[PDB]
């Protein structure tokens, strides 16, 4: 159901993150309010466009989701990487010294 | 060009995927296509503000890219940290059988 997308988005502890996989119904949905927003700014004078708020939220909260695993990938990389150093520097010594 | 990245866009087994990499012509006509939308929806009634719907669709596309991506990514991570593990504990008992 694309209706619990929206009301039950996950978020963090200090921010909002949501995962960029898209659905049909949730970008059918999407492109509907999209057009709806579309359609009542050019109808309405007061806040009739409130219409793609909604969108631009979930758009920022996949973005930040984006980068928090890229940021988390990133660290995890960083470990394996010095990690694997040293170790491969310890193996080299112990062998060196058993030959 | 940029008119052969909706026509020739790739897709997945039950899914469809593109990559996030844009291009100053691609970025351009998305401009131009959503300008034109935003004008036709302010005046016309019916389904003139179909000019939307790609923009959502490519947009879809590359962020469920993305998010293969990052899978793909965390799978590999995963492998590669548990064989790093299952590696140094063997090479540390092989070690420590020889000393």
């Amino acid at each position: 159901i694309a209706a619990r997308d929206l009301i039950c988005a996950q978020k963090f502890n200090g921010l909002t993150v949501l995962p960029p996989l898209l659905t049909d119904e949730m970008i059918a949905q999407y492109t509907s309010a999209l057009l709806a927003g579309t359609i009542t700014s050019g109808w309405t004078f007061g806040a009739g466009a409130a219409l793609q708020i909604p969108f631009a939220m979930q758009m920022a909260y996949r973005f930040n989701g984006i980068g928090v695993t890229q940021n988390v990938l990133y660290e995890n990389q960083k470990l394996i990487a010095n990690q694997f150093n040293s170790a491969i520097g310890k193996i080299q010594d112990s062998l060196s010294s058993t030959a």
